[PDB]
């Protein structure tokens, strides 16, 4: 599949940088014809077949195809795609309230505040998993607030760079995200499905409640070893006044066997979440 090959700057003016990763940089932008604002994600293309810098066209095409399916209040949307020889440029919905990660660094949250975010995250993941879309990169840096200066911020899930459609219940590729948030099946290079996202949600929930990361080691590999062993515990110093039901929620997500792990539907019916 090919994308619009006109110069993006003939149609948009760019502004503040919103994020910068390994192969992508995201810039605030404004469409000339409408005055409407977006976020332009510039993704570096691979320059040769066997190269290791940049993103493969197959990977970019998968990301675009997935993004095109999405319309939901808690998930980022795609407006337009441009390309040239160097980059593919995704014109994405603008979310201007910054990362949940940076937000958490200001405020630990109360259980009510934690569930305020969690419920939106769960609604967004429910949508994705209903479409057999596994995100595979759920973490606080990939949850964006619309407005961080309101008591109950609205959020959107971003970054579909590792997302996959799971049409056979499981998938077997090179997929591997951030050690603190990856499920044991990813660590052990086993077939992956929708369940891996649910583990990541357990990790996110632990962090929201405590301000600490449950599996974090001194190095990348030690974190990975902790994940595979399910080496975590609820520190009394952090959880002494947290409800046992909140711990129960996390406990049913941080489960090594993906088939024993709570599904997105289970999590929405869990007594801690369910109204
Ligand atoms: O994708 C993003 C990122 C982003 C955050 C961290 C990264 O490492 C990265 O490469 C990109 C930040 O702000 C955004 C705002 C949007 O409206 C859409 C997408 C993004």
């Amino acid at each position: 599949t090919v994308f619009r090959q006109e110069n993006v700057d003939d149609y948009y003016d760019t502004g503040e940088e919103l994020g910068s990763g390994q192969f992508a940089v995201v810039k605030k932008c404004r469409e000339k014809s409408t005055g409407l604002q977006y976020a332009a994600k510039f993704i570096k293309k691979r320059r040769t077949k066997s190269s290791r810098r940049g993103v493969s066209r197959e990977d970019i095409e998968r990301e675009v195809s997935i993004l095109k399916e999405i319309q939901h209040p808690n998930v980022i949307t795609l407006h337009e795609v441009y390309e040239n020889k160097t980059d593919v440029i995704l014109i994405l919905e603008l979310v201007a309230g910054g990362e949940l990660f940076d937000f958490l660094a200001e405020k630990s949250l109360t259980e009510e505040e934690a569930t305020e975010f969690l419920k939106q995250i769960l609604n967004g993941v429910y949508y994705l998993h209903s479409l057999q879309i596994a995100h595979f990169d759920l973490k606080p840096e990939n949850i964006m607030l619309l407005d961080r200066n309101v008591p109950k911020p609205r959020i959107k899930i971003i970054d579909f760079g590792l997302a996959h459609k799971i049409d056979f219940g499981n998938e077997f590729k090179n997929i591997f995200g951030t050690p603190e948030f990856v499920a044991p099946e990813i660590v052990n290079y086993e077939p992956l499905g929708l369940e891996a996202d649910m583990w990541s949600i357990g990790v996110i929930t632990y962090i929201l409640l405590s301000g600490a990361s449950p599996f974090l080691g001194d190095t990348k590999q030690e974190t990975l070893a902790n994940v595979s062993a399910v080496n975590y515990e609820f520190e009394d110093e952090y959880f002494s006044n947290t409800s046992a039901l909140a711990k129960d929620f996390i406990r049913r997500l941080l489960v090594k066997d993906p088939k024993k792990r709570m599904t997105i539907q289970d999590s929405l019916q869990h007594p801690w979440i369910k109204p």
